[PDB]
């Protein structure tokens, strides 16, 4: 994928146990030679680093302190931890969204920051704030969080975005500004069709033919009681309609369970999907019910079967 390059790596071969620095939420990840990072929801955004995508060490943060421009759209807001980055490369340039919110409220706005290059030893590693790219307020039915961007077949990028409310949203970016075309409408893609409605983390992905729409449902950023899982559908189509394995429309509650966690891995979810050849992984957050259900990076192999629907070996 042009813009989440992975290089030759061989992600089904690579044995991942991983170690280190391990807490995240919301994890996304880029590689950038030798060296991998994650980028996940913390003070400024948080960063970790990585010589081999295995052993993990804090690598500090995105900004020193929030974006004054943030005050605007959440006066609210008390304090920096910053929300569900995405990170994609197009043009030379690193560009980098994030959510900036309240927990619970839908007086949103999602930034963008980019850079040349992810290495901080690097003289030109500089982000830069590039401001404000989309919002919600009170008075709108939808949430602006949990960014993504994809570029579909025709080389647009898309953001989808979104968490309750009305569901996930979709809007085409222009290339130019890597913010919402002036002429591009807001579409809703998924919902659970019931309230509260417990869709959020959207990220698409193209893949042989079709649009895969990962989502989260249920509660996230609740420990040990999450009843975070994982969901997926697809479309022809990036604009929709998006159905499950089964047929379902994921604007009425379809989404084929990728991960629903297990005795120890509570509450998976806020998912990234990223591609080295045919080779997949799956990276998301689960609460560890041994470590006082921390959130904890997961990075696994994503299998994709005889009709395109991927899936997880452990189940
Ligand atoms: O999960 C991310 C954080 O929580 C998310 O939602 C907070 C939620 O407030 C309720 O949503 C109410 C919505 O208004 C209706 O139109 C819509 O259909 C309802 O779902 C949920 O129960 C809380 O988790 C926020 O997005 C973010 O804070
Ligand atoms: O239970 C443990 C969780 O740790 C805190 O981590 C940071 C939290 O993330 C913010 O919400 C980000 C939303 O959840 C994502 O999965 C949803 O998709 C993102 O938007 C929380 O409000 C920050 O506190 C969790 O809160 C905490 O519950
Ligand atoms: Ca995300
Ligand atoms: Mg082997």
């Amino acid at each position: 994928v042009h813009f989440h390059p992975f290089g030759n790596v061989n992600f089904y071969e690579m044995d991942w146990s991983l170690k280190g620095d391990l807490w995240a939420h919301a994890p996304v990840i880029a590689k950038e030679g030798s060296r991998w990072y994650v980028f996940h929801t913390g003070s400024g955004i948080q960063i970790k680093t990585s010589e081999d995508g295995v052993h993990w060490e804090n690598m500090g943060r995105v900004f020193p302190s929030l974006p004054d421009w943030c005050k605007q759209y959440v006066p609210e807001k008390d304090e920096d931890h910053l929300w569900a980055p995405d990170i994609c490369f197009y043009n030379g340039i690193y560009y980098l969204y994030y959510s900036v919110s309240t927990f619970g409220k839908n007086t949103s706005v999602i930034g963008l920051a980019t850079n040349r290059t992810l290495d901080p030893r690097d003289p030109d590693y500089e982000w830069k704030d590039m401001g404000p790219v989309i919002h919600s307020t009170a008075s709108d039915n939808y949430n602006a969080i949990d960014p993504n961007v994809v570029f579909d077949q025709e080389g647009q990028p898309w953001l989808s975005f979104g968490s309750f409310w009305s569901g996930i949203q979709l809007i085409q970016l222009d290339t130019e500004t890597m913010k919402p075309a002036a002429q591009a409408e807001l579409l809703t893609i998924a919902s659970r069709g019931e309230e509260p409605n417990a869709i959020e983390a959207p990220f698409i992905v193209c893949r042989n033919g079709y649009y895969y729409l990962f989502v989260s449902f249920d509660f996230c950023c609740r420990g040990i009681e999450s009843t975070y899982k994982i969901a997926v559908g697809r479309s022809k189509d990036i604009t929709g309609p998006y159905v499950d394995k089964n047929g379902v429309s994921m604007m009425q509650g379809g989404g084929t369970i990728l991960d629903a966690g297990n005795d120890r891995w509570i509450g998976p979810g806020h998912c990234a999907v990223y591609f080295s050849g045919v080779s997949a992984i799956l990276v998301n957050h689960a609460y560890d019910a041994l470590k006082n259900g921390e959130p904890t990076l997961q990075i696994r192999p994503l299998y994709w079967d005889d009709e395109g629907w991927p899936y997880l070996l452990e189940h």
